[PDB]
C-alpha cells in the first residue's frame, strides 16, 4: 500500500457548488393550532383562505437543527447532522463515541459528552463547506412587491420555496402575531441589489442577494471562499510557470483579452510543502522496497529522454586491433571481452545510478560485493588486475560517500606480500576485504597523510594516494524549477538547486564532435598510467615474456583512447535532463550536501521527530532526542556501469535542440504536479485540525483557547486521546473522498504531543535542525467559531446547562419549568442547606426513631430539607438510594439538588383544563440511572392557550436551575393574542436586519444570536482543466 | 513482549473498575476460618510440647 501511496495519492475534492439556501435551522410545529374554536369565527383566521404562511401556524414552535435541510448540491459530504424536535428522544447523538459500554438504548455515559458534542462541531463544519450558486431571476407581476427579482431555485415544488424565502412579501389583512411582525418589517429589501455584468450576454459574475438563511454557515463559507480565492492564479503565470519548467525547450501560448471570471486554486505556500515532504519521509523510512520502484520509474523515463545508446562493439572493435600469437596461454584482450562481458540489457543499472543523484538524503547507492575479488586481490594475476580496473572506473559514480577509502583499500588489498603500510588496529589490517571500510572511522590515518607511507618502500602506492587525492571529481550543482506556481520542498538546499557529485559545464554547438577535455576522460587517464607504471615492473615480468609487458601497455592506451561519449554527455547534457525531469516527479527530490574527501563533512544521520518528551514544550530543545532514523542502501552492479562508461554513442546525425524539443513536447502535458499542490494543503489542514481538537480533551503545549470547559469529560489518557484521533482521521477522510492514507503516520504514537521536525548531523558533531512553520487552518478556525456560537446557542442543540431540583411542587399555576420563579431555586449559600459529598453513610432508626445521613460537616441529619448532591454520589449508590430516599421524595418534604452540568432533555406537553402528575416520568428516570449512563431528563409543560380557560391541578417534580427555553419561537402565531400560559412574540433581534431601519444591509451579530435572514453573496465562476486554457506548439 | 506491549480500555473510571473488581473477591472471603485455625494450631503445638 505505501509505495503506491509514493507513486500517486487520491486528489481530494475541494471546489463544489450549492444552489439552494445557505441555512442550517428549522422552525418546526410542535403543537397543532386551535382553529375551530368557539370564541371567535373561523372566518378571521388566514388558513382557512389558504394563504401560504412563511411561518408554521401553530399554538407551540420550536427551532431545530437541520444540516443542509433546503440545499441542492452536487457532491455529497454525507456528514450531516440531523436532529428530532424535543418531543422525541436525542440520546442516540450523544451516545456514539466512547458508549460502547453502554448496555441500555435509552442512556448515555456523561463523562463523554464533551467528546460526542466536538466532533459533532467538527461535523457541523464539514457539511458547510461548499459555494453559492447564481441560478437566474424573474421580475414580480403582483403589487405585493415594487417590481422585485426573487430568484429561482432548481427543483420540483418551488411554490412553496417562494413563500418560505421571502417572509416580508406575504400581505397583511389580520391583527395575528405573524401579520403584526410582518407589517413591522421594511419593503425595500427583498430579492436582488448588486450585479457584476462584465460582457453583454453572458452571466453575471456574481450576486449579492436578501434571503432566508442564518449567519453562521454565511460565516463559514465566507471563509472558505476566502482560502480558495487566496488559491487562484491565472492562464498567464501558468503559462510563465510551464515554459521556465522546461528550460526553453517547450513553448506554450495564453489568450489575450477580456474574459469571464475562473476559479483554478493551485498555488499554496512554501511551509506546506515542507510539512508533506516531511510526513512522506518518515512515511517512507528503512523500506527498500518502497524506494526501487520510484528510481525504477525515473530510468525509464530517462531512458525515453535521452539521446545516448550504448554500443558494447565500440570496446570489442578496438580489442580486435592487436593480434596475439597462438603460442601462449594467456590474452589480455581475450581477458577483458570476458571480464566486461556485455549484453547491452543492463543499461538499467546505468540510469539508476543518475536517479539516485536526486535522493541521496535517504537512498545511498554502493557497488554490490561480488564485484570484487572472490578471495582478495593478487597483482600478479590478470584477472585481479581488470578487476580493479573495473572498480576503479565504476566507483566515482555512486554516491557512498566512502568511495575514495573504497578504492585505496581495493588497491592495497592487491599488494599484500609486496608492499606495506601502517594501519590503526589488528582488527582493520591490510588483507581486510575493502567492503569492510564503510564508516568515516574506519578511515585509515595513513591515508589522511602522506608522511606515514614510504616514498622508498611503497611508491605505488605513494603516486595512488596523491593522485586521489588531487584528482578526483568536483562536485556542482545546477538551477531548476519554477518557484513562482510550484514553489519548492528543499529542505536542507535553498530552493530552485540541485546538487551533483560531479561538475557540469553546458554546452556551446548544438552539433557536437568528439572531445576528451571532459573531467571522466582525465580520471581515466590518470587510472591508466597508474596501471603502467607497476605492470612494467621487472618485479611482475619474471612469468611474463616481455613482449607481454608490450602488449599490456599497448592495451592499456587502446582503452585509454577509445571513442566514448558516454564522459561528454555526462558533463553537458545530463544535468539539462535532471533538470528538466525533476518538477514532475511525485516524490521531489531530497538531498544532503556532497563532499569530497573531507571526512569532517561526511553525513552520519537522518533524523525526523513526530512527538515531544517531558516538560519539554520547545522543538529544539526535544528535536535531538526524539528523532528516529531514516536510510537503506542500494546495491549496484560494477560491470554494467563499466561498459556503459566505455561504450556510449551518440545518433549519426544529432541536432541537440531538436531531439529535445521532439522528446519533451508530450510530457509536459501532464498535469499531476497540480494534484499534488491540492493533496498538500489537506494534508496540513488535516494536522492542525487534529491539533485544535486534541488540546480540548486534555493538557497539550500549544496556546489554544477553552469554551466547552463546562461539559463533563472523563480523565482522558492516552487511549482515549488515540481513540478519538481515528474518528476525526475518519471524518476528514470521508468528506473529501479520500480512500488513502491520511494522519495514519501520526497515530503510531501518542498525539497529544505532537512535533514536525527533521535534522541532520555531519562526523565532526555538527547538527543541522529545520523546523517548518504551522501555516495556519481555516477548517480549525470555523470550528473554533462553532465552538464559540455553541456556547451561547445550546439550547438549539438540546442541551441544556446547569442543575436540577427534585422536588414536589403543586399548584394551578402555568409557568413553565424551563424558566421557573427564582424562590423555588435554592444554592450552596443558601442559609439552611444541607451539602453531601463521599462520605455519606446511612444508620438506620429504631423503635420510631426517623433514620439519618451524614454531613460533611459530621453532623447526622434526618430525611428533610434542602439537599446538594453531586450526580456521581446518586450513581455508585443507586439502587439503595432509591430504595431509601423514593418515598420521602414522594410524600415527604426532601428536595434534592443534583449538579450535573450539562444534560440532555424530554418535553411532555398537556392540557391545563385537566389534572396532570408528572410521578411515573420522574420515577422511571431515577430508576434508570446506573453507575455508568443516565437517560433524558424528561420535562412537563403546559400548551397555551389564545382565550380563557379554567384551572386544575398539577404537580411538578423536576425543574431546572437557570433559564433553558431559548428554543421557543412564538406561540399561538395564528391569534391576535395568547391569554394563559408561556407567552413569546417572534424574536425582533434574529431579524434586526429587517425591523431596525438604520442598520446597514451586512451587520452580523455572532457569536451572541444567530441571524434568520441575510445577504448572501452568489456566484457563477469556470472551473475549466489546465489544458483548456493553456495550448501547447504541437 | 508484555514490556513492550500493553494498553488500557479508552473508557476506563479507576473508581468503577476497582469497585467492581473488590466486590465479588471480598464476599468470598475465608480470614476468620483462616484466624480460628492459626488459633488451634499454636494451642496444639503447646500441648505436643
Amino acid at each position: 500500500k505505501k509505495t503506491a501511496q509514493l507513486l500517486h495519492a487520491d486528489t481530494p475534492r475541494l471546489v463544489t457548488w450549492d444552489a439552494g439556501l445557505c441555512t442550517s435551522f428549522k422552525i418546526v410545529p410542535i403543537v397543532p393550532a386551535q382553529v375551530p374554536q368557539d370564541v371567535l369565527a373561523y372566518t378571521f383566521f388566514t388558513s382557512s383562505y389558504a394563504i401560504q404562511s412563511p411561518f408554521p401556524e401553530a399554538a407551540v414552535s420550536r427551532i431545530v437543527v437541520h444540516t443542509r435541510w433546503a440545499s441542492n448540491v452536487d457532491f455529497d459530504r454525507d456528514s450531516s447532522v440531523i436532529m428530532a424536535p424535543p418531543t422525541e428522544n436525542n440520546i442516540h447523538l450523544f451516545k456514539q463515541l466512547l458508549n460502547t459500554e453502554t448496555l441500555s438504548v435509552r442512556g448515555a455515559n456523561p463523562l463523554m459528552f464533551r467528546a460526542n458534542v466536538l466532533h459533532m462541531l467538527l461535523e457541523f463544519v464539514l457539511d458547510n463547506l461548499y459555494l453559492n450558486r447564481h441560478t437566474g431571476f424573474s421580475q414580480d407581476h403582483t403589487p405585493f412587491t415594487e417590481g422585485a427579482n426573487l430568484r429561482s431555485l432548481p427543483g420540483p415544488d418551488a411554490e412553496k420555496w417562494y413563500s418560505i424565502m421571502y417572509p416580508t412579501r406575504m400581505g397583511t389583512p389580520n391583527v395575528s402575531k405573524i401579520c403584526n411582525f410582518v407589517a413591522s418589517c421594511v419593503r425595500n429589501r427583498v430579492g436582488r441589489f448588486d450585479r457584476a455584468q462584465m460582457m453583454n450576454g453572458a452571466m453575471s459574475e456574481w450576486v449579492d442577494v436578501f434571503e432566508t438563511s442564518d449567519a453562521l454557515t454565511v460565516s463559514i463559507r465566507g471563509r472558505w471562499m476566502a482560502r480558495l480565492a487566496r488559491m487562484n492564479i491565472n492562464p498567464t503565470e501558468i503559462e510563465w510557470a510551464l515554459t521556465e519548467c522546461a528550460q526553453g525547450y517547450v513553448t506554450v501560448t495564453s489568450p489575450y483579452a477580456p474574459s469571464v471570471n475562473r476559479l483554478m486554486p493551485y498555488r499554496i505556500s512554501n511551509a506546506e510543502r515542507q510539512i508533506s515532504q516531511i510526513i512522506r519521509i518518515m512515511n517512507i523510512g528503512n523500506n527498500a522496497t518502497v524506494i526501487q520502484p520510484v528510481l525504477q520509474d525515473i530510468s525509464v523515463l530517462l531512458q525515453r529522454i535521452s539521446p545516448l545508446q550504448i554500443d558494447p562493439t565500440i570496446i570489442s572493435n578496438t580489442m580486435s586491433t592487436v593480434s596475439e600469437s597462438t603460442t601462449q596461454t594467456l590474452s589480455p584482450a581475450s581477458s577483458i571481452l570476458g571480464k566486461l562481458r556485455p549484453s547491452n540489457s543492463d543499461f538499467s543499472s546505468f540510469r539508476v545510478a543518475l536517479a539516485g543523484w536526486l535522493y541521496n538524503g535517504v537512498v545511498t547507492t554502493v557497488i554490490d560485493d561480488s564485484s570484487y575479488p572472490k578471495d582478495g586481490g593478487s597483482v600478479t594475476s590478470l584477472e585481479n588486475l581488470w578487476d580493479f580496473f573495473i572498480l576503479a572506473l565504476a566507483l566515482p559514480l555512486t554516491t557512498d560517500p566512502c568511495a575514495p577509502v573504497k578504492a585505496f583499500m581495493t588497491l592495497a588489498n592487491m599488494m599484500v606480500g609486496f608492499e606495506t603500510i601502517p594501519m590503526d588496529n589488528q582488527i582493520y589490517t591490510q588483507s581486510r576485504r575493502a567492503s569492510a571500510f564503510s564508516t568515516p572511522h574506519t578511515w585509515p590515518r595513513c591515508f589522511m597523510n602522506i608522511q606515514l607511507i614510504s616514498p622508498i618502500d611503497a611508491p605505488i602506492l605513494r603516486q595512488w594516494a596523491e593522485i586521489i587525492h588531487r584528482y578526483w571529481p568536483n562536485p556542482s550543482q545546477i538551477r531548476y524549477g519554477a518557484p513562482n506556481v510550484f514553489g519548492s520542498a528543499n529542505l536542507f538546499t535553498p530552493p530552485e538547486v540541485l546538487l551533483l557529485p560531479i561538475d557540469h559545464q553546458p554546452a556551446n554547438v548544438t552539433t557536437p564532435t568528439l572531445d576528451f577535455t571532459n573531467e571522466l576522460t582525465n580520471w581515466r587517464a590518470r587510472v591508466c598510467e597508474l596501471m603502467k607504471n607497476l605492470v612494467d615492473n621487472q618485479r611482475y615480468q619474471p612469468g611474463w615474456t616481455q613482449s607481454l609487458v608490450s602488449s599490456m601497455r599497448g592495451t592499456l592506451d587502446k582503452l585509454k583512447l577509445i571513442k566514448s561519449m558516454t564522459p561528454m554527455y555526462l558533463q553537458q547534457l545530463a544535468p539539462v535532463e535532471l533538470a528538466v525531469i525533476a518538477p514532475m516527479l511525485p516524490f521531489p527530490p531530497f538531498q544532503v550536501p556532497y563532499v569530497r574527501l573531507d571526512r569532517d563533512r561526511v553525513p552520519t544521520m537522518v533524523g525526523v521527530t513526530r512527538q515531544s518528551r517531558d516538560t519539554i514544550t520547545q522543538p529544539a530543545l526535544s528535536l535531538s532526542t526524539t528523532n528516529t532514523t531514516v536510510g537503506v542502501p542500494l546495491a549496484l552492479d560494477a560491470r554494467a556501469i563499466t561498459v556503459a562508461l566505455l561504450s556510449g554513442k551518440y545518433p549519426p546525425d544529432l541536432v541537440t535542440n531538436v531531439w529535445y524539443a521532439d522528446a519533451i513536447y508530450p510530457m509536459y502535458a501532464d498535469t499531476e504536479v497540480f494534484s499534488n499542490l491540492q493533496r498538500d494543503m489537506i494534508t496540513c489542514e488535516a494536522v492542525q485540525t487534529l491539533v485544535t481538537l486534541v488540546a480540548q480533551i486534555s493538557e497539550t503545549q500549544y496556546p489554544v483557547d477553552r469554551y466547552l470547559d463546562w461539559i463533563p469529560s472523563l480523565r482522558a489518557s492516552a487511549a482515549t486521546a488515540a481513540t478519538f484521533a481515528e474518528w476525526v482521521n475518519t471524518s476528514m477522510k470521508t468528506a473529501f473522498d479520500l480512500s488513502d492514507m491520511l494522519l495514519e503516520p501520526l497515530l503510531s504514537g501518542d498525539p497529544r504531543m505532537t512535533q514536525l521536525a527533521i535534522q541532520y548531523q555531519q562526523y565532526n558533531g555538527r547538527t543541522f535542525n529545520i523546523i517548518p512553520e504551522m501555516p495556519g487552518s481555516v477548517i480549525a478556525d470555523c470550528v473554533q467559531l462553532t465552538a464559540e456560537v455553541f456556547n451561547h446557542e445550546y439550547n438549539l442543540f438540546g442541551i441544556a446547562r446547569g442543575d436540577i431540583i427534585i422536588g414536589r411542587v403543586q399548584s394551578t399555576h402555568l409557568w413553565s419549568p424551563l424558566a421557573p420563579p427564582p424562590d423555588l431555586v435554592f444554592d450552596r449559600d443558601t442559609p439552611g442547606v444541607h451539602i453531601f459529598g463521599r462520605d455519606c453513610r446511612i444508620s438506620f432508626g429504631m423503635n420510631g426513631a426517623a433514620p439519618m445521613i451524614r454531613d460533611e460537616t459530621g453532623l447526622m441529619v434526618p430525611f428533610e430539607g434542602n439537599w446538594i448532591f453531586p450526580l456521581a454520589l446518586w450513581q455508585m449508590n443507586t439502587r439503595y438510594f432509591n430504595q431509601q430516599f423514593d418515598a420521602w421524595i414522594k410524600t415527604g418534604e426532601l428536595r434534592i439538588r443534583i449538579e450535573m452540568g450539562a444534560y440532555p432533555y424530554m418535553l411532555h406537553y398537556y392540557d391545563p383544563r385537566q389534572y396532570a402528575n408528572a410521578w411515573n416520568l420522574t420515577s422511571a428516570w431515577l430508576e434508570e440511572i446506573t453507575p455508568t449512563s443516565i437517560p433524558s431528563v424528561p420535562f412537563m409543560v403546559p400548551i397555551s392557550s389564545d382565550h380563557d380557560i379554567s384551572s386544575a391541578p398539577a404537580v411538578q417534580y423536576i425543574i431546572s436551575t437557570e433559564y433553558n427555553d431559548r428554543s421557543l419561537f412564538c406561540t399561538n402565531s395564528s391569534s391576535p393574542q395568547t391569554i394563559a400560559g408561556p407567552d413569546k412574540h417572534i424574536p425582533v433581534e434574529r431579524y434586526n436586519i429587517l425591523t431596525n431601519p438604520d442598520a446597514p444591509p451586512t451587520q452580523i451579530q455572532l457569536p451572541e444570536v444567530v441571524d434568520l435572514y441575510n445577504v448572501v453573496t452568489r456566484y457563477a465562476y469556470e472551473t475549466p482543466p489546465i489544458t483548456a486554457v493553456v495550448m501547447g506548439v504541437p
